[PDB]
């Protein structure tokens, strides 16, 4: 059968049908942690050489 298809199904339900911990809300949480850090880094620093070009 097709199971790896139900495979990847399981696992994007995973969240609320096999997730362990809050798996999203801790890596949802990083996630948004390492972006939001990388992306502001990176807008201070693309932002710091528009008067520094």
């Amino acid at each position: 059968a097709m199971e790896k298809v139900q495979y990847l199904t399981r696992s994007a339900i995973r969240r609320a049908s096999t997730i362990e911990m809050p798996q999203q809300a801790r890596q949802n949480l990083q996630n948004l942690f390492i972006n939001f850090a990388l992306i502001l880094i990176f807008l201070l620093l693309i932002a710091i050489i528009v008067m520094l070009l």
